[PDB]
């Protein structure tokens, strides 16, 4: 059917024309993307739509330069929103680990429905977590109150370029039957070159990236916030 | 289009019938999920599919008596997973807590493609959070190594109900332009009005939780993993 040719086509785009997305067409992403499963019915995610060209060029610097972020017909910010509780009741306790983890699965689900919405529509987009490494000051510029914080952007628009599909890890290292299945570096080194053809191996590559620190700053950030504080 | 119509159309299926998901069928829906994209290719979520009929009655008691756990055709538990990367590379650093967004956001996108997956088919589902009341025992239930963690369920099967879809917060309301806007509470009391028309309000319900305490032993079961200890 469509829908499995449609997820199963998808690449990154990073490179965009200038032509719009109708209002059409983004009144149904966004309906899209309210459709989607939430925990408990919470309705824990807030988009932050950012047309301000002032603050789209101060969002791509932010994200570390990444230019698409400026020349993206729309970008979307994802964020964890228990403001919208806490304004209602102001008794909410939103400081527990477990609510962070509602906030960031659902938005991940959220976030997944829009980019499939626009990929159908013959649409581009990547997700930007880079604005978390300047969290802090992207907070900030998008007024952020105290009980929600960024989580990462999406770029949609339409598509300059034409990327191949990427491989992925095989369904047999991914998916455990009854147990967790201990791992066969066997099937690292045949995924490894698997991706020297596609393009150090991919192996050397994310290891070494965990290795050293991974974004010291983000407990810190989000318990200045409110959130994940026991 | 058809991925927008089967997006849309959604609802949480509960009621299954006793007929099984073919072989083609689950490898499909499994190449969905693996198509989806992922945090700088990091590759972090593992799935355990239980087929055990022993353990599928232990985990629909820890899932707080869902019992649609055991009648589903299919129980995949989606889990955060840096233990393959340490396999790789002893020196991994896997506790950071920007490693369990990550795994946490990787892991909603992965699963939300796999319900769709399933939904284009015609079968229906539901996602699982409740595993997340005895974590610990799901944990060591499935064997779960130091750097992995279990996140939720999520049930597949044929459906035996028919639910209306259920209204969310209008797209003004969630969607901020530019700057998080204040919210108005005429908008929370016209929402509960549609939520009774549907069926105490959604609001007083669902900040009524909030004002309990949210799973209080999720944090130290991560730390236990090795996870979001800084
Ligand atoms: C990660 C997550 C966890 C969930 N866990 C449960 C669960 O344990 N039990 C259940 O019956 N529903 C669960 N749901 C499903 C719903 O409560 C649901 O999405 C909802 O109330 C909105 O209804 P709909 O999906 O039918 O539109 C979960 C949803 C998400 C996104
Ligand atoms: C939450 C999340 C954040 C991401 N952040 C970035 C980012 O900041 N910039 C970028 O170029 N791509 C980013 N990606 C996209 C990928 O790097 C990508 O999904 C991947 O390498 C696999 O390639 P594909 O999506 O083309 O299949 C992100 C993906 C996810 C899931």
């Amino acid at each position: 059917n469509n829908t499995i040719e449609t997820i199963l086509a998808h690449r990154s785009i990073r490179k965009f024309t200038a032509v719009p997305i109708t209002d059409e067409q983004r009144q149904t992403i966004i309906q899209a993307g309210l459709a989607a499963s939430s925990s408990s019915m919470l309705q824990v995610v807030s988009i932050v739509r950012v047309t301000d060209s002032e603050k789209r060029n101060e969002l791509a610097q932010f994200a570390g330069n990444q230019a698409y972020v400026e020349s993206a017909a729309e970008f979307l910010v994802f964020c964890i929103d228990y403001q919208r509780h806490a304004t209602i009741n102001p008794d909410v306790q939103a400081d527990f680990t477990e609510l962070t983890l509602i906030g960031a699965v659902d938005s991940g689900i959220m976030a997944q429905n829009c980019l499939l919405a626009a990929e159908s529509m013959g649409l581009g987009g990547v997700y930007i977590g880079g604005l978390r490494n300047s969290a802090a000051q992207v907070d900030e510029l998008l007024g952020l109150p105290e009980n929600s914080a960024v989580l990462f952007g999406m770029c949609l628009g339409h598509p300059d370029q034409n990327p191949e599909v990427k491989p992925r890890l095989p369904a047999h290292v991914v998916v455990h039957e009854n147990q967790y299945q201990e791992l066969n570096l066997d099937d690292i080194q045949s995924y490894d070159q698997t991706m020297q053809a596609y393009y150090s191996t991919w192996s050397q590559e994310v290891t070494g990236k965990l290795a050293g620190e991974s974004r010291p700053h983000i407990l810190p950030y989000l318990n200045s916030k409110g959130l994940a504080k026991r």
